[PDB]
């Protein structure tokens, strides 16, 4: 193995392998919803500039990820990213509906890494997880909670759609 | 002919006289919005202030193809500018229609410009009207396709014109 | 169709498309090649920078397609991308070898498609093309082809890789 | 007992003196390390200077760990700070072998302290040995098997030790 490798299971190793691949997954949709929403029959620019950012942060993630893999002494495997399951969106509530969904599947995945890790006695990697990650999703969990909820108070569509859209940008 | 021209065929210095006489009208057509978005029973500044913009663009579009008549040791021949085509331009969004439409005559007239210009050889004309001209064209047609989504989402009328005259302010 | 749109052919924003996906493509390579040199049995931290900046300069190669797509009107749509085929790249000179390849199957797709933007007189598209990709991909080939026959020359392996990784820090 | 200890276990206060005495003698190696490449027949300043830091760094985690035992109302133990196991080092490489032996050493002893709190329930022990310890454990065994790796690549003996010497000062 490397030389640097202790402590680390095989079953970590694979499984953040697979949340490098996940990452850049929601990444690849975000980026899909930031684009969707500068087409010239959407221009909600600030929903736009919303996931353009998520998307950004998502990559990041995969790539502290990466970083992670070679501390630890395992290897990267990258996978083929999957097109998103859309390439139009709907209205700017529908974005927000499938983008809290995936930050739920996201965290769902992220907890079942952290119960791997805890099963093998890693305490590197769990903390890894609490501080990087399992934070930051139910911060942006909350935060697009809140989007939704304001977003139905407003509109969801027409006038109230076009103020909200403001406060985004 | 003038001891600087050369490559300059006659039907390109033709169709540039008649493209300043296009810039010049559509100058005009967004100086009359200007104002008409002034009128006491009208009362849209914003709007106002964007066709304002849109007239002095227009305007130096002229002029830097006058200045290209020059330049090319062709004569200037500047011909009557006709009245808009319309003394009151009814709503905001009916407004934005038209510009559109006038934005996309201008890009049909250079685009048959360019063709004129590459049949003939000329590659200083082409690039001319790539970098100075087809390019903005472009970019403003995707500007007001953007402004009349965002005016159909939060009015067209009403309050929904009001709050989005405010963000061309 | 959009109301934007105006002598965009339905081949071109195809092609646009395409072009795209191997956009993003070449970004995941160049995200692999990175990464693989930061693996503590490689340690070549100039070569990872590199192929880190090359990664996301092609991300935003990528970023602007999609803003040209909705430029003109058409439509994104966005594809799987596939994983590197060989993630072990070897020494630093196989990974610029690889790059160098990589670079010119890209540059030969973006005169593809500019053929195809020509052959539909679509002299804006061409324009973009010749500024925004055509010009920055002959920079990067002669770049990587520079950089090869320095790291021949230092090298291409023991001391002189060594020392000519350095030199991209 | 202190009026301030509550939750702390004698098995973790007895650990937390081991480390403490661990950490000082890893201290004392990497002080003779780096006096030892200070040698008139030695002469390499910047693994010199590397081991001088390394072995403030460990001087300064022996400290951490006394103020813990403190805080928590236990008693620190300290006891003799055994010889470090060589006078002379050998080669650069083979000093940064034996320094990646004792960082894994170390890092061991850390995981097991962590069992131990983590076995009588200790989560302020669990956090401090994750936040403060194991983090940077990780983090300085990578950094030392990039370091091994470059040296291989660079010499290890001979130019490439001299030049490698010079990223390290």
């Amino acid at each position: 193995a490397s030389q640097v490798r202790q402590n680390y299971h095989e079953d970590c190793e694979a499984s953040i392998n697979k949340q490098i691949n996940m990452e850049l997954y929601a990444s690849y949709v975000y980026l899909s919803m930031a684009y969707y929403f500068e087409r010239d029959d959407v221009a909600l620019p600030g929903f736009a500039k919303f996931f353009k950012e998520s998307s950004d942060e998502e990559r990041e993630h995969a790539q502290t990820f990466m970083k992670y893999q070679n501390k630890r002494g395992g290897r990267i495997v990258l996978q083929q990213i999957a097109a998103p399951s859309m390439q139009e969106w709907g209205t700017g509530l529908e974005a927000l509906q499938a983008a809290l969904d995936l930050e739920k599947q996201v965290n769902q995945s992220l907890l079942e890494l952290h119960s791997t890790a805890s099963g093998n006695n890693d305490p590197h990697l769990t903390k890894l997880l609490e501080d990087e990650y399992l934070e930051e999703q139910v911060d942006s969990i909350k935060k697009i909670g809140d989007m939704i909820t304001k977003l139905k108070r407003a509109g969801p569509t027409g006038l109230g759609e076009y103020m909200f859209d403001k406060e985004l940008n």
